[PDB]
């Protein structure tokens, strides 16, 4: 069985995950799980997983979950603080981290299991947003294995042949007969609206998701494709891809999750249902399979299948991010942290459907920073970056 | 680099073979072609690629090419016959051979390359379909690598793991997570034609291939759908699949060319261009890639990508390959022969469009003789089912 600690447990990630250890207790024997301030939901996963940790982000809720689990009779040991997340990454026990941990908060603890050389299952996929030259860095300087979990970079890691697979990262992809990586995405609820009536659009009518549900910040980067944006600046980082070997493609039913084109014309991808447990799945049990819980694709039951290339007046997000990845980390991460004020904005009515991709851009073009050596210097490209954003939003809304 | 043998250089799938030689002349070099009687075909493939060997069907058609080749300054040896063919799938210092001799020609000659212990680019229905139990247990006994060259198969391969691919019918699907093989097929040209309008349909639309073109036999094999059901019968040999491990399924377009169902949902697929370079090339290239020629396919100019389940009131030559499969070698054999002989039948306006699979079944019901033990005893079974077949053609006519 494979040890593990769950970065980030009580979230829709951690619980999946907990999923598919509960479908496979053989397989798996949970180390630690580490949380925010949600103690119910910790106390009840460690009631039924029996980890010999568990990590609240805060004092008064480690204190709170320590009371409670002694109640019932739990010996699981308690602690709190960013530390104590690092240390449980860098369990000598564990073989595989989950990183769900999202935002900077799971910058460290996420870091932390790299250089420790552990199998890190990347649920965090926004930490190569920010970080993608030190993470990618330290992970060949270590020889950890990336596991991509998000829904698109997942298919692409089982479209890539094994040698990639292994060494993912630091790996030749011209060199292994790959041309390119296709990333897809439905194109979010406005793919056929009229460009002019985008402005009036509204949050609730910008956080219907085409096919599956999801939160609002979520949805609304769907809508904007900012979210393929900031997953093609992932990839590229993921995979030792160059512009020329990314393609973003829409694909409004979602049932391709992406593909990778090879030099003899070949086209590998991956489908399936909308249920993030396989991703999950396939990464916990790599190299090899386990049940996950999800339902076989039914390929009676499926709408036509088709493609569409993105119009870029559509979504001004997605180039916003390809210019950017060009620009470097201090603007890959400004635009992460402007993205996050402006949508936010958006959701709370402040500012128009458009005004998102208008003030990005706006933030970006008064940035001008300096390149991130580190972590606390990517924190502070995104706190100058956010402030940006927020003023942006003030005096556009005053 | 690779050293290898061209069985029938002068088909579609042997020119095509020589183009990916000819786009890759530092990793391939070709030492033997063997082909029929198109002596006109071999004079060029034998002036551009100075093979060591070549050999043709008999004596007159190798005289000609011997002495054509010496008019021309060539040096390569000329030969004749089966036991000559055979010879060049054997030879020593040979990698790889490309088997797309038809029919009953050829079996000894990919067998001979398979009990060389040598990389058999598979490209001969005949051998799985009539030989599927001697062949698997004849490169399991050699360790010969079997690389599926027929777009179908290929594509399962591709989207196998890594362990299976290593060890073809030897490995166990279940073992390494997959759940089944998804075989795809167009659905022919009838898919949507009246059911009662089929015992009237003519050899010229009967040849109407849907998306790309191809031989008469070939294209009313597709129309019954005979053609899934004798891959059908190949993959569960090639792969070890038992019938819950298979699963046919009509995608009209053909731009995915078959994919695998995997334990935790996930579904891995190849797709690309109606191009036989292709896969050709992936398995001359495996474990790696090379380019084939073959254009990118766009998949921003495709016909929306459509499934549905075959129904064999539709389609009754595909059920009865599934029955024939679970009878033995002798009802694949008895069930290919006889469909060579109604097929040809019908094309010459004999019988009617649904006599095909009515005729095969009757003949299949009045054939003894069961499993083979080895080549000879597939031939004999092969010979007696064409008679019978023969006899209820004539019996019919009338
Ligand atoms: O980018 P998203 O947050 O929308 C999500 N993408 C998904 C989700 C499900 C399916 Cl079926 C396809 N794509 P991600 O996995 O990247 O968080
Ligand atoms: O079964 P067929 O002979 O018709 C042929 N099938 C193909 C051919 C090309 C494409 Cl694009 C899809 N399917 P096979 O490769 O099996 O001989
Ligand atoms: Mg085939």
């Amino acid at each position: 069985g494979k040890q593990l600690t769950i970065l980030g447990s009580t979230g829709s990630i951690g619980c999946s995950t907990l999923d598919v250890v509960r479908h496979n207790p053989e397989h798996f024997r949970v180390v630690a799980l580490v949380a925010g301030k949600n103690v119910t939901r910790m106390v009840e996963q460690c009631l039924e997983f029996s980890p010999r940790y568990a990590v609240m982000d805060d004092e008064a809720s480690a204190k709170l979950l320590k009371t409670m689990l002694q109640q019932q009779g739990s010996r699981t040991e308690v602690l709190s603080g960013q530390q104590a997340a690092c240390d449980m990454a860098a369990l000598e026990d564990v073989d595989q981290v989950m990183a769900a941990i999202v935002g900077a908060a799971g910058l460290l603890p996420t870091l932390a299991a790299i250089r420790a050389g552990k199998t890190i299952l990347l649920a965090n996929k926004e930490s190569l947003v920010t970080c993608g030259r030190l993470f990618m860095d330290a992970v060949k300087q270590s020889k950890a294995q990336l596991l991509p979990v998000d829904s698109e970079h997942n298919a692409i890691f089982q479209s890539l042949p094994q040698p990639i697979q292994h060494n993912l990262g630091y790996a030749d992809l011209e060199q292994n007969g790959v041309v390119s990586i296709l990333l897809t995405g439905s194109g979010g609820p406005f793919r056929e609206t009229p460009l002019r009536d985008l402005a009036t659009m509204t949050p609730d009518q910008a956080c219907r998701h085409p096919n599956w549900s999801m939160g609002r910040k979520i949805s609304v980067d769907s809508a904007t494709m900012m979210n393929k944006g900031l997953e093609y600046i992932e990839a590229r980082w993921l995979f030792n891809a160059s512009a020329s070997q990314m393609e973003v493609l829409i694909h409004p039913q979602s049932v391709i999750h992406s593909m990778v084109r090879y030099q003899d014309g070949s086209v590998l991808a991956q489908l399936g249902e909308p249920d993030m447990r396989t991703p999950i799945a396939h990464t916990m049990a790599w190299p090899n399979r386990v049940n996950s819980g999800v339902k076989p694709l039914d390929f009676c039951k499926l709408s036509a299948l088709t493609f569409a290339a993105p119009d870029y007046d559509r979504y001004p997000c997605l180039k916003l991010a390809m210019e950017a990845f060009e620009q470097g980390q201090a603007a890959t991460t400004a635009l992460n942290a402007a993205n996050e004020i402006t949508v936010a904005a958006f959701l709370a009515q402040q500012i128009r459907f458009t005004d998102i991709a208008a003030l990005n851009l706006s933030v970006l073009e008064k940035m001008d920073m300096r390149e991130p050596q580190c972590v606390d210097d990517v924190l502070s490209v995104d706190a100058n970056a956010r402030e940006v954003a927020r003023k942006e939003v003030m005096r556009l809304a005053s």
